[PDB]
């Protein structure tokens, strides 16, 4: 598994469940071309977005939709979303944990690259 | 000064000072207009982005260039930039700072919102 | 003023208003003694805790008492406080900044040293 | 496994492997009894701090050698240790999963409290 998603909610300190996200690859003209997307399991975990052979070299976007979490638990939140910008694979393959903490006016993201 | 923002950096303890922002302002055609952009000071600080006038709701996007940053520095980081984006809504008098940690793996955003 | 303790609040996107704190200093015989103490004013800050003759080299600690903070706005808390712990070293002139942003099952720290 | 904690380095962007910690509960005259200590594995991780019939009500506190760590990687930090204090299983037994994430002069921790 290349990569991974783990989501967590500060105010009730559990994992953030059924939270959707959107991941999107940058392409040759600059734009935002969708790769995957997918909802997180009720242990905050979003698997199996990719494979090694599709998740090649680029520039991806990893775009949380918090909002429509926070909506659903009543708080009207700070932020339309959480995300992560970076570029993956370009010095070899790598495994990455893409880790999210969410509060309503203010998250924090965190990223374990490891050698496969 | 309706919206100011302010960045540090985790390593070395400081303001994160000369990092590049660029400040952006959602269209009613669903497009990415820009709207202010700066650096920030040797306080870690942007202010004059904006005036209460032109400042008006909507949905903007502020894309803090974080990769150039520690490039400067030396240091291999993960993002290509932090994004913060959020809905400016008219609920009484209010001022927006915005509040970015970095570090070479992880950031931290939270947003001060004051009447 | 050599000392200042910021707190934020992370569920209001507000200052983390009258917060009480208790600072202390490591004495030569390991133990902790009383040093300095207040409540955070309207803007989430604390200053005065200290002065440059009395804060001198040596390991202090900050106990935020978050939990009353939490329990004072119906939100149940994890932690009993947020405490931070370090060394303070002269190494030319230094000024510490504490920040502290809390949320009910989480809070982050941070220290802006300047000169 | 009632209490486990995890530990992830921001500058390198990887678990915060070797660390060293110690966990105390509180006693009835208000002193630090200790409890148990470990380090996190090459995943960051430290499992079997304690058990369900030892981990009973009380105010906890682990103390996380963060100190240690960086002068490891030859960094100078802010912070003697990191820490969490809680209360424990005062409304029922919990499993506590206690998250710190690292950097020079920042850290942040956060909970995950869920029901067995």
């Amino acid at each position: 598994c290349p990569l991974m998603v783990k989501v967590l909610d500060a105010v009730r300190g559990s994992p953030a469940i059924n939270v959707a996200m959107h991941v999107f690859r940058k392409a040759a003209d600059d734009t935002w071309e969708p790769f995957a997307s997918g909802k997180t399991s009720e242990s905050g975990e979003l698997h199996g977005l990719t494979t090694e052979e599709e998740f090649v070299e680029g520039i991806y976007k990893v775009e949380i939709d918090t909002k429509s979490y926070w909506k659903a638990l009543g708080i009207s939140p700070f932020h339309e979303h959480a995300e992560v910008v970076f570029t993956a694979n370009d010095s070899g393959p790598r495994r990455y944990t893409i880790a999210a903490l969410l509060s309503p006016y203010s998250y924090s993201t965190t990223a374990v690259v490891t050698n496969p």
